[PDB]
C-alpha cells in the first residue's frame, strides 16, 4: 500500500492521473520523482523548468555542480540527485527530443532507467516540448517499465485521449 490517490490502473504496474507533477510531488513526497531532463541538466521549461522552479532553483544549482564534475548525460541515460522539497530523490531521465532530431528508439532505453526504482512518480518521457507522441510514450512505458510507475499528465484533454485510446 502506498499514498498515491486517484489514479486509473492501466496494467499490473502502470497507473495514470490528470495532475500537475509539481503539486503531486509536493503532496505525496514520493521516494522518487522523475524529471524530464536534457543532457546538460538545464531545467528551463516543460516539466524540468516547473520542478526546478518549485525547488527555488536548488535543483539547478545541484545540477550545475553535477555537470561540472561528470559532464553531460547520454540521451537515454539518467542520474539520481536530490529530490529537494519535492521527493527524497529526483531521477533525471533524458528521453530523446524530437525537436532536436534524436532517435525515438532511445525512448525505450530512457524508460529502462525506471526499473532501478521500485516506485516512481513520473511524466511521460519525450512528451510535451520534447516533441514525441504521448500515446507512443505511454505504450513504450507500459511495455518497458516493470516497477510501479505513477504517471502524471498535466493536460486534462491529453489525459482523456491516452485513457480512451489505451490498448
Ligand atoms: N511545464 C510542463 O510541461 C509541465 C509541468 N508539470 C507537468 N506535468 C506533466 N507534464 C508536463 N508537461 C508535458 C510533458 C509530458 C507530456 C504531457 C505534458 Br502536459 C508538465
Amino acid at each position: 500500500v502506498n499514498s498515491f490517490s486517484g489514479y486509473l490502473k492501466l496494467t499490473d504496474n502502470v497507473y495514470i492521473k490528470n495532475a500537475d507533477i509539481v503539486e503531486e510531488a509536493k503532496k505525496v513526497k514520493p521516494t522518487v520523482v522523475v524529471n524530464a531532463a536534457n543532457v546538460y541538466l538545464k531545467h528551463g521549461g516543460g516539466v524540468a523548468g516547473a520542478l526546478n522552479k518549485a525547488t527555488n532553483n536548488a535543483m539547478q544549482v545541484e545540477s550545475d555542480d553535477y555537470i561540472a564534475t561528470n559532464g553531460p548525460l547520454k540521451v537515454g541515460g539518467s542520474c539520481v540527485l536530490s529530490g529537494h522539497n519535492l521527493a527524497k530523490h529526483c531521477l533525471h531521465v533524458v528521453g530523446p527530443n524530437v525537436n532536436k532530431g534524436e532517435d525515438i528508439q532511445l525512448l525505450k532505453s530512457a524508460y529502462e532507467n525506471f526499473n532501478q526504482h521500485e516506485v516512481l512518480l513520473a511524466p511521460l518521457l519525450s512528451a510535451g516540448i520534447f516533441g514525441a507522441d504521448p500515446i507512443h510514450s505511454l505504450r513504450v512505458c507500459v511495455d518497458t517499465v516493470r516497477t510501479n510507475v505513477y504517471l502524471a499528465v498535466f493536460d486534462k484533454n491529453l489525459y482523456d485521449k491516452l485513457v480512451s485510446s489505451f490498448l
